[PDB]
């Protein structure tokens, strides 16, 4: 989406002030959509004040009074085509409009012009007419909004596409549809009328996931244009709808609020439903900047910006006991006629630019040079910094953040003053029977005690899902995270925890309409907390989990009552319901057995809210059966409110406190840890997890993700889903209540009548003879290999292991029922024609040696298939084809690999591009034949690379252009991606860059990647892969190896048929994986959608991989995933090895084509009707599984076109197209040459300099270019302008650009200046955008300005001067040098490992808003320091003239004294922080 406002104050009402809200919605196209006509838009909107001359003509035409301004008032209303109908809801308006005591003068068609819709959206128009009506009381303003309000809302109640009522005020009006952006001016002919006059505009470009429009969807709502989007929708929805019986205001009718019944709804959008919530706020008398507050609260915690307003500190310290944030990126621009403001979401995942007049006229909008005014007369260009709003009032004032939100500090204040005024060895089978495992405590909870970090384990869960294990499992194993991919961005826990909270709160949510003047710091607590909480506010009934045996009978039985007794507490106006496993104290074997502490938490947390209850308690769970991080969030994930894990914290007791453990601490285990320590660490452990997993999904408050249920259960059936998680999907539906009693049983079983010695172990973490199944072992997987190395009685042994294997993944449920007649192999298309749709999966440089690497590119480039990147960069010299093999099978290139053909090539087909861009320069981008965008990995959804710094040796330093010790964590996001139009920035950098190349997104299975795919699709890339929980890393968090992503199976199945029915399915190629290994594999995801099939796990066994399964540890014994030389060198495996592998696989798959009847795979995809449900299967949990979810997809028979994609996509006619096209082709080819160029830049122009740079770098590569080529701009520059920059490249902007300046900068210069006509700040005022300088590997960017947030985020190489900065500054940085002449933003530090930065920070507060976590604060002390400053002090001088530049160079002595170097440890002793 494209949001923004215009205001004038100084002026009355003109025309082009309309004008010009329309020009910008235009220049907004690119951040929005289109439908299978790639002609309609997925809508644009436009709010003004009431054009009170054009409706003139309405009133003179019938010889009527007009009304005042404040009380004419107008519906714009949408309505049926069909006559009869249209006058059934016209006659219906009025009748409810007749019913607050409002007289009708009648009604306007609204002149449109249909002929400019595209047809989809022409098909789908309603008829539009706009109602005027009056009050004859002489009701006016507020009170005539007000009843309006109370009247859409009833017409609301029979909404439909059809029939919708798209603004209805006195003051404010909507003009909105289906259109792209420049057309909403050809449609509705009123916008075009010189009669058409406003003092301002709010205007809204959408961008939606689907390809069939619905006009009412189209948007500024009634009160606010959003974009972003809710990422705790369903939970802050559920509050809601809880407050909406207990609705009461000042005089407020309780018959007037039960109209707006149901303000909030899940069918709705994001943004209806935001709109709505807005409304309700400031109709009941707020003001939409406060409600706004409210409800998308800043980050208030640890803000520098606030130590003199602790006013504002003190109103969301309040309102956070309240109202919880509808969290994820979010631009809002709003209206009420009295008041236009915009404000972004706390983390200000959405751009906003703004621009003032020394008339005081504003623009706001998602982008700079979009508005057209004169430059020689604008007095700031500013932006909103995470958090910030800033407003215009009808009285003629701007209004920036500090007022504003002070405003509702100074009111209803009591603020701060309200605020502070509010034994035995039994242990080891309470552990068996809460279903503990010698797994979880040895492996999970000791480590989280011991070292206060949850595990870090390897590869991927290779194990059944629980309902189809046959060992006994927890009702937690059954749901699976979700996480954020294209839609919203996932946030930095570590590096910019600053921002999230795990506070909760106790006491229940009062009236949020009412500011009445009348706490827990973590959802953990220790039984002192408990207790503490025991005496607190209130009494606070447990309520037993617990229940006998035979009496009542059943956990069906013992449920009811729970929820019973707990309904029945809460009535008798108990506020906290303990609800434990430990009632008084014990648990017996006639105790016999729980309501799981997740069940239960659910049935009360469903059960009071159908009750009316909700908000009048808050809930504790006090359970045994909860230690892992996980486990903790799905209890505040399912309603509590905060958890107390008395078994868990035993097991710390019990751990520490035994002879083993105290001796290898008196030697060997880091005995730094008294009980206290481990105890703090056992809880910081959770803390980080908690974190962690939240911002898998971008959410910052726990307070957020409470009632929101940012999970996906499988294996759950329907009733059981609906008592006591409704809401969640479960696809696949399995458990019943007693099914899921009966597991309890399994380990109530052994604990009690059986022998408590030490608590069984299942293999579940890892391979054992013992236990739960994997889909590889050691074993299985050396036999796999010697069969490979030969050319047999292997794979009768490997394909044995295959046999024994129970069922597994859903693929097993499945069977094959061919439709025709079987088939001769030699029919069938041959090995080398399967082999090409094969990949063998971008594992990191990196995490794999460089001989595992580089032997998995030969063979795949032998197959003539394609192999992967990762994210690790790739060495230069693999691009090229081998000369120099010799009869032994080695190259003098590269000498360590071994059986290479002298035709081999180790060079990626496919190349990474990663959070944190790696290796990710010009070249490394020409080298590939295809990009791979990944969003994420199947290991760890919501979360980023890593590479432990053991594994990051000189070699992986030098790739990455990173620092020879030091751990890699990537960002979560890239930096660079917030929304899809973001996605679609960056698709659209790629093909700019090197057109040649198909760029594929990697998403991971979960519900919801259908949509997103749609998006995907929409947003230009040629490929989409969807990657199963199933799969393999280097190293990833046990917990989300374990716990994040879904199959694979409905990962493929969802895209395809989202995709299919679209109408998209044509434009991209899917590719799955995730634990494929077997020609059977391939064969069932081509049924289910899926194209092109990748392997990552088997490819590296057969390399020899046993599974030793100690990736993360640099002990590979077997040279694959280590650096360590002595390791390495024991790699055996050769291209051959693998080449072979895959001919099995393809072999495998022909003669399955055989069985089934069909000559190719090209057949057979999503041919889903061949697939039934198997009839051997019955597994130990529930009798079946509902499989309509992968059987039900189009018929696929006839219709194979979508089968047909273009070679490649296009980022159309593009200005360096034409850069490239003059007397240039020379100033390349002839290798030294000086050209120069202008052009006017408007901001469409996106990426520019990008391709020109690709062109020289296919070329010269990075740095083979002597030649010097200056283009110079004038104008606003669009996104990612001068994106991978090279040598001898040098690029003039004269004006402005947005965001990702420099993106991928490799080398040359990039010099930015105001345009001099200005008489601005250069110093004060803002120039270049968010996320600049992004992975930079070279160069050198200069701009007299401010500059967004993230600048230079994971800057490697790249060296700046600017004059000013936001947030984050520096952020993920690694090399370089960066220097900063003006304030900055807090984190200052967040990850900065390597490089030289300065600041200037004369206010003298910057050591306040550094991040402390890694890099220091000296004084420049060596001189050679002063020397590096100066350098670029005065480059930037030489390139620019900022007065700011000249200034300090005049004055070296004076502003030189206090201002920062930042130095990362690591470069404390080089010559310019030292000596
Ligand atoms: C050792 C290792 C390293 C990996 N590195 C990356 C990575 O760099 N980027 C990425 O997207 N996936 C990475 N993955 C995952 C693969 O790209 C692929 O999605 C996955 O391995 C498929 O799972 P599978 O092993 O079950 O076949 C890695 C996996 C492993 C085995
Ligand atoms: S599991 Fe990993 S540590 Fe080794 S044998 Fe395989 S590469």
């Amino acid at each position: 989406c494209g949001v923004g406002f215009i205001a004038n104050l100084r002026g009355k009402p003109d025309h082009t002030l309309v004008e010009q809200a329309l020009k910008a919605l235009g220049c907004m196209e690119h951040r929005g959509g289109c439908s299978a006509d790639n002609d309609s838009g997925d809508g644009a909107g436009v709010m003004t004040a009431i054009p009170r001359e054009l409706l003139a003509q309405w009133f003179n035409t019938r010889n009527l009074p007009m009304p005042d301004g404040d009380r004419l008032g107008v519906g714009m209303v949408f309505l049926p085509q069909e006559p009869s109908a249209r006058e059934v809801a016209r006659a219906y308006v009025e009748e409810v409009v007749r019913l607050e005591k409002l007289t009708v003068l009648g009604w306007r068609e609204v002149p449109v012009n249909s002929d400019v819709l595209g047809i989809q959206a022409k098909n789908n128009q309603p008829h539009i007419e706009q109602i005027l009506v009056t009050c004859p009381e002489g009701c006016a303003g507020d009170e005539l909004d007000r009843r309006l309000y109370i009247a859409r809302s009833i017409i609301g109640k029979k909404l439909a596409e059809d029939f919708y009522v798209c603004s209805f005020s006195c003051r404010t009006i909507v003009y909105k549809g289906m259109v792209r952006s420049i057309i909403l001016g050809e449609f509705y002919l009123d916008l075009k009328n010189p009669g058409y006059t406003s003092n301002f505009a709010v205007y809204h470009r959408r961008f939606s996931t689907n390809t069939m429009p619905k006009w009412p969807l189209a948007q500024p709502m009634r009160l606010l244009g959003h974009n972003g989007e809710i990422n705790t929708l369903l939970g802050n929805i559920n509050w809601m709808a809880a407050r909406e019986k207990e609705l009461e205001v000042s005089g407020w009718t309780k018959a007037e609020l039960e109209a707006l019944t149901p303000i909030v709804n899940q069918a709705n959008s994001d943004s209806y439903n935001l709109d709505s919530a807005l409304e309700l706020l400031v109709r009941t008398g707020r003001s939409p900047l406060e409600a706004a507050m409210i409800l998308v609260p800043e980050a208030y915690k640890n803000q520098p910006a606030l130590k003199d307003y602790p006013e504002i500190s003190d109103f969301h310290d309040y309102y956070s006991g309240l109202q919880e944030p509808w969290d994820g990126p979010a631009l809002l621009v709003f209206s009420d006629g009295k008041i236009v403001g915009a404000g972004l979401d706390r983390n200000g995942l959405r751009p906003a630019r703004y621009c003032i007049t020394k008339d005081d006229y504003i623009v706001l909008g998602s982008e700079a040079g979009v508005v057209d005014l004169p430059e020689v007369d604008i007095v700031e260009k500013g932006r909103l910094a995470p958090g910030q709003m800033i407003a215009v009032d009808l009285a003629e004032q701007k209004i920036l953040k500090n007022y504003q939100i002070k405003q509702q500090a100074a009111q209803k204040y009591p603020y701060g003053e309200w605020i502070k005024i509010q034994d035995a060895q039994t242990v080891l089978q309470q552990q068996a029977a809460f279903g503990y495992t010698a797994e979880d405590v040895e492996m999970v909870v000791v480590p989280m005690a011991s070292q206060g970090k949850e595990p870090t384990f390897c590869m991927g869960d290779d194990t059944p899902l629980a309902v189809l294990s046959h060992k006994p499992r927890l009702l937690y194993d059954y749901f699976k995270q979700r996480f954020a991919q294209v839609t919203n961005p996932p946030i930095d826990p570590l590096r910019e925890n600053l921002v999230m909270s795990l506070a909760m709160f106790l006491g229940k949510r009062g009236n949020l309409l009412e500011p009445k003047a009348e706490k827990l710091r973590s959802p953990l607590v220790n039984e002192v907390e408990l207790q503490a909480i025991k005496t607190g506010q209130l009494q606070v009934a447990e309520v037993s989990t617990l229940y006998d045996l035979d009496g009542v009978n059943s956990l069906e039985d013992a449920l009811t009552n729970l929820v019973k007794t707990a309904i029945a507490t809460v009535q008798a106006g108990a506020e906290i319901l303990v609800l434990t496993d430990r009632p008084n104290g014990a648990i017996l074997t006639e105790n016999q057995s729980f309501i799981p502490p997740l069940l239960a938490v659910g049935a009360v947390h469903h059960h009071l809210i159908r009750a009316g209850l909700r908000l009048k308690a808050s809930l504790i769970v006090d359970t045994a059966q909860c230690w892992s991080t996980h486990h903790f969030a799905c209890l505040v994930g399912y309603g509590a409110s905060a958890i107390c894990p008395y078994l868990a914290l035993e097991s710390v007791r019990q751990w520490w406190l035994d002879e083993k453990t105290q001796k290898l601490m008196e030697n060997g285990r880091l005995d730094r840890i008294d009980l206290p320590t481990a105890l703090k660490n056992y809880r910081q452990s959770v803390e980080a997890g908690l974190f962690k997993i939240l911002s898998k999904m971008g959410i910052s408050l726990l307070a957020s993700y409470h009632g929101a249920q940012i999970f996906e259960a499988i294996g759950l059936g329907a009733e059981l889903v609906e008592y006591a998680f409704a809401g969640t999907t479960s696809r696949v539906g399995g458990l019943t209540i007693a099914d899921v009693a009966g597991e309890v049983m399994v380990f109530h079983g052994m604990a009690f009548p059986e022998m408590a010695k030490k608590l069984e172990n299942f293999g579940f973490v890892n391979y054992r003879p013992g236990g739960e199944y994997h889909m590889n072992s050691p074993e299985m997987s050396k036999s796999l290999h010697k069969a490979v190395a030969a050319y047999y009685d292997h794979y009768e042994l490997y394909r044995q292991y295959l046999k024994d294997r129970p069922v597994t993944a859903l693929r097993d449920l499945l069977d094959f029922n061919a439709d025709q007649p079987a088939i001769s192999l030699e029919e069938v298309e041959s090995v080398e024609s399967i082999v090409k749709r094969f990949c063998t999966g971008g594992m990191s440089l990196g995490a794999l040696s460089r001989e595992a690497h580089e032997t998995l590119a030969i063979a795949m480039n032998r197959l003539g298939a394609k192999s992967n990147s990762g994210e690790g960069g790739e060495d230069v010299v693999r691009y090229l084809t081998l000369d120099d093999v010799d009869s032994e099978g080695n190259s003098p290139t590269l000498p360590h690999l071994h059986g290479l053909q002298n035709g081999d090539t180790a060079n990626s087909a496919i190349k990474q591009i990663a959070s944190g861009r790696f290796g990710v320069t010009p070249e490394y981008l020409m080298s590939g034949k295809q990009l791979e965008i990944k969003m994420a990995q199947g290991a760890k959804p919501g979360e980023g690379g890593q590479l432990p710094g053991k594994k990051v040796s000189e070699y992986i330093a030098m790739l990455r252009r990173s620092k020879p010790g030091v751990t890699l964590i990537s960002p979560p996001p890239h930096h660079d991606i917030y929304s899809i139009e973001d996605l679609a920035q960056l698709i659209y950098d790629l093909h700019q860059i090197n057109p040649e190349a198909q760029v594929s997104v990697k998403l991971v299975a979960e519900i919801g990647i259908g949509t997103i795919a749609a998006g995907v699709a929409k947003a230009n890339a040629d490929i989409i892969q969807i990657s199963g929980h199933d799969g393999g890393t280097g190293a990833s968090p046990l917990s989300s190896i374990k716990h994040a992503g879904s199959p694979w199976e409905l990962g493929v199945t969802e895209v395809h048929r989202v995709l299919m029915e679209n109408q998209l399915r044509d434009r991209v190629l899917l590719r799955a994986d995730g634990g494929l290994k077997t020609g059977w594999d391939v064969v069932m995801a081509a049924l289910m959608g899926a194209e092109e099939y990748g392997f990552g796990s088997i490819a590296m066994i057969a390399e020899g991989c046993i599974m030793a399964r100690v990736c993360h540890t640099n002990n590979c014994p077997v040279g694959v995933a280590t650096q360590q030389e002595r390791l390495r060198q024991r790699f055996k495996g050769v291209p051959g090895q693998v080449v072979n592998f895959f001919y099995f696989i393809a072999e495998e798959v022909r003669s399955l084509l055989a069985h089934l009847g069909y000559r190719s795979l090209d057949d057979i995809i999503g041919r889903t009707d061949l697939l039934k449900v198997r009839s051997d299967v019955q597994l130990s949990k529930t009798q079946n599984l509902t499989l309509d979810c992968l059987l039900n997809l189009p018929d696929t028979k006839q219709n194979r076109q979508w089968l047909n994609h273009e070679p490649v996509h296009s980022n159309g006619p593009v200005l360096d197209d034409d850069i490239l096209a003059d007397p240039d082709i020379q100033e390349a080819i002839n290798h030294q040459t000086t050209a120069t160029k202008t052009y006017r830049l408007v901001n469409t122009d996106r990426t520019v300099g990008t391709r020109l740079s690709g062109a020289i770098a296919k070329k010269y590569g990075n740095n083979g270019f002597e030649g010097n080529i200056t283009l110079n701009f004038q104008g606003a520059a669009g996104q990612s302008f001068g994106a991978f920059n090279l040598d001898g490249m040098t690029l003039h902007l004269q004006g402005e650009a947005n965001d990702y300046v420099g993106k991928g900068m490799n080398g040359g210069e990039i010099v930015i200046v105001p345009h001099p006509q200005a008489s601005f700040a250069p110093e004060d005022n803002v120039i270049i955008g968010n996320t600049c300088l992004y992975g930079a590997t070279g160069g050198n960017l200069y701009a007299n300005g401010r500059a967004g947030e993230r600048f230079a985020v994971r800057n490697s190489v790249g060296k700046a001067v600017i004059e000013g900065a936001g947030d984050h500054c520096c952020e993920y940085m690694t090399g370089g040098v960066i220097v900063v002449l003006g304030p900055v933003g807090r984190n200052v530090g967040a990850g900065m490992t390597g490089g030289l930065a300065y600041f200037l920070d004369e206010v003298g507060d910057l050591p306040e808003k550094i991040n402390p976590e890694i890099i220091t604060l000296q004084r420049i002390t060596a001189s050679k320091g002063e020397e590096q400053l100066k350098s670029l002090i005065t480059a930037h001088v030489e390139h620019t003239g900022s007065p700011k530049g000249k200034a300090i160079l005049a004055n070296w002595s004076d502003y030189l004294g206090k201002f920062w170097q930042a130095v990362p440890p690591s470069e404390k002793d080089s010559p310019e922080a030292n000596n």
